[PDB]
């Protein structure tokens, strides 16, 4: 009848029938990054008409069925006019309401989202005429203002031309839209940011020109309607960014440390009603421990621990004496420091916590459950202090939904 | 054929094929503190011999299957002679050496232990002869002295009767064999560990003498041969404590904390080659931030955090002024501090978690994986400052193994 859940530190009870509506088969492999339950990849034929007209009912009635007042007339003339457009057609196009709906509904069925409580405060771009890759460069770059919104963070997301047969599909090969290169420089050592190396690597073959800087932002590399990728420089203008200081230790601005105010995911792809959008990027606004404890701190990444641990006059060299702990928390006080100082959009990891917390409360109480994927919903830092931490949690997954995809340079049929 | 396991941090890769040899059914409900998958219940009938012959020639294979060279003689003896006492008493008896062996490796495969780099390292105290409960609390105040060690603190595991019928079960009521009384006071405020409130209400209801203190050891709740638990009070002398001090803020020891050095679980059952050992209680020493993060700063416990933060001239109205981090961390310290300056053992989050990383690695080696559950491994602060964070991993259960039990005042059927 449903799963029963509990917050070990309120003793707090909550029932889960939600999962009930849950999909095909998931994964214990918890802790696996990229499972193949959480990944939607490509295809060569377009979506069998037995699969695609069940989930395209479905998702019609869910929509009509979050309505306050019901409009039933409407409810079956749409019903009638997605089948007979699946069977005149071979598929269907999605009113902008219905879009609206799903790119929400994904959103508030992301299981490793902690700042789902703004679910319903999200603009949606309407790319779905898009037909070239210049056009996509002119959509991504509006999503990047509109969101960036002079420091006033803004949630936003571009939907691009759904599936039709998989061999036109619309793909941003870029991880996110805005992130910094990696380059091995001569002298052996590594500059920037060491986790693109690779597609650095892929956007200086396409023809990128390399400017062996510490911080300099990688190009839009778009793929449309199946073609060959282009690269697109993005317009400095149009990338704000934040340099770092600490309240106190004057030395901090000496590490000459910055990081861009937009976090938008570029590669995932939303999944509705039987239809599949390869390309929609979407943003919100970040939450301090992403750069001050992931981009910062992770030993493969800008890795500034240490160098700020010696700053300090801390015992770097004695694992005991928590130096790290003391370090990695003046950063994350310098990332949110920093990002407020300069007005831009940021949220704490408690703060964070505690929103979602309400937030899950809401939604059992809305639905009766709620998502969750443990793992990536508890800071990177101070676990046990955030109540996420010791509430117990069910991960599964409904429809919309925000998949994975297989990297498109490892399916990609190149032209020339 | 094997599962892929990568580190996200070192980029290396793993094939785990230990997974196979998995028992019954597990469980994505990967947060779940006490699912049924990880808990052997009481029974009112002996071992059915059709499924308890198969277990037991498995781990007698098993054993014999460890030595570097092969006794096989004594190998097809022994399978032959267990067979017989099978078919003669309804049972049988584990030699000495195959017990030692039978604890070592139940901790070897306990996912949830992140100081398994010392699974080879463990005292066994044979107490199967035991029949009543006074001679039980004799053998669990020898454990408690020589685990101590006047704060050389050794690994060790007393291993009671072998569950007959399941209505002679010997079983420890205590969660852990040295854990503090918690009060409901008249002016309504908790006195002492808030979470042990209902246990310390049944020690008192059985006769133990509540002294109303903020530290007092609570009595050890002992069941011999299914009878009714009697109280007995643990000898003052056997329960060594560390004073906690903090190297620089002097008014920390005027919280006047302290801590047992003694981290035991008294309540687990140890299932080995079909049998079943309901009283097996077992130590090793503590990792810092069990006392200075959950003890110490878990809201239902202890709960020192918003005074740490106040005597540190902190914001603690301020979430974003992200002081919690602040705190948490120089309790941390105090913790260490503490022990060490005491001559008690105690190791520190991030040597564990390199420990562990090692411990993982030679498994992998050695025997093709290691079941570890990520959400305990992971320690309760600085989640990604730690390799273990960064590495993924497959979550199983093998045999032997150490599993939860129903509480026993919940399945215990009174004389009176
Ligand atoms: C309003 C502010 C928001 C905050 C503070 C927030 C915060 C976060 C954080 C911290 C993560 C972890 C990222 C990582 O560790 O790599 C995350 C993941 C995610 N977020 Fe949100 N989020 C917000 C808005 C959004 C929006 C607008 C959407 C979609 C419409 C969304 C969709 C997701 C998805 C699908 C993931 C998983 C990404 C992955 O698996 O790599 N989020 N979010
Ligand atoms: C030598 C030092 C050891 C260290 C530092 C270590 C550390 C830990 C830690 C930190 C936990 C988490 C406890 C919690 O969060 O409640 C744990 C759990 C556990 N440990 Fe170890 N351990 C050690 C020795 C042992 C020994 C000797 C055994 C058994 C023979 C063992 C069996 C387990 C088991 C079964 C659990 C799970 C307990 C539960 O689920 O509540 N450990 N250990
Ligand atoms: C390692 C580079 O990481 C990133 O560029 N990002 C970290 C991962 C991801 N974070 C996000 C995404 C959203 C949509 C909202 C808040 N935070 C996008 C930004
Ligand atoms: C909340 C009370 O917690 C406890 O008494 N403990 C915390 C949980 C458990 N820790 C342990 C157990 C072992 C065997 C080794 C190291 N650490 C036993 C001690
Ligand atoms: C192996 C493990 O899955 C991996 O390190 C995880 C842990 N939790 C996470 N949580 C978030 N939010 N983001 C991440 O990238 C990760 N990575
Ligand atoms: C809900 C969740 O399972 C619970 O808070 C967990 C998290 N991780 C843990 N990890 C350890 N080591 N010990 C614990 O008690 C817990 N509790
Ligand atoms: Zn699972």
């Amino acid at each position: 009848q449903y799963v029963r859940i509990k917050n070990w530190g309120s003793g707090e009870i909550l029932h889960d029938t939600l999962h009930h509506k849950a999909t095909s088969d998931f994964t214990c492999l918890g802790s696996i990054m990229n499972p193949k339950s959480l990944t939607r990849g490509p295809r060569d034929k377009p979506t069998p008409l037995e699969e695609l007209l069940p989930h395209a009912i479905e998702f019609i009635n869910q929509y009509y069925g979050s309505f306050k007042e019901a409009k039933i007339e409407e409810h079956l003339a749409r019903l009638e006019a997605v089948t007979k457009e699946i069977e005149t057609t071979g598929t269907y196009q999605l009113t902008l309401d219905e879009l609206i709906f799903a790119t929400k509904m994904a959103w508030r069925n992301a299981p490793r989202c902690i700042g789902r409580i703004q679910w319903s405060n999200l603009q949606v771009f309407d790319a779905r005429n898009c037909s070239t890759a210049q056009e996509m460069f002119q959509h991504i770059c509006r999503h990047i203002l509109y969101a960036t919104n002079n420091g006033n963070i803004r949630s936003a997301i571009t939907v691009f031309p759904q599936r039709s047969d998989g061999k036109h599909d619309f793909r941003l090969w870029n991880s996110q839209l805005i992130r910094y290169a990696g380059y091995q420089m001569p002298d052996g050592t590594i500059r920037g940011d060491a986790a693109t190396l690779e597609f650095t690597q892929l956007c200086i073959d396409l023809g990128w020109k390399p400017r062996y800087g510490r911080f300099d932002v990688l190009p839009l590399v778009l793929q449309a309607d199946g073609q060959d990728p282009e690269v697109f420089e993005i317009p400095p203008d149009l990338v704000l960014e934040v340099t770092m200081e600490h309240p106190k230790y004057e030395w901090f601005q000496e590490l000459g440390l910055k990081w861009y105010a937009l976090p938008a995911v570029a590669n995932m792809l939303l999944e509705v009603g039987g239809l599949e959008f390869p390309a929609c990027p979407f943003n919100g606004w970040y939450m301090g421990t992403e750069i001050g404890v992931r981009d910062f701190c992770d030993t493969q990444r800008y890795n500034i621990l240490e160098e700020v641990g010696r700053r300090m006059g801390l015992e770097t060299h004695t694992l005991a004496s928590l130096w790290k702990d003391r370090a990695v928390t003046e950063i994350n006080v310098a990332v949110l420091h920093s990002f407020q100082k300069q007005n831009v959009t940021i949220m704490d990891h408690h703060t964070a916590s505690e929103s979602f917390m309400k937030h899950m409360q809401n939604e059992y109480r809305a639905r009766g459950g709620c998502p969750a994927d443990w793992i990536w919903l508890v800071p990177p830092v101070s676990g046990s202090i955030t109540p996420v931490f010791h509430q117990e949690m069910l991960n599964y997954v409904l429809s919309p939904f925000y998949y994975y995809q297989i990297e498109p340079w490892k399916t990609h049929i190149w032209q020339n």
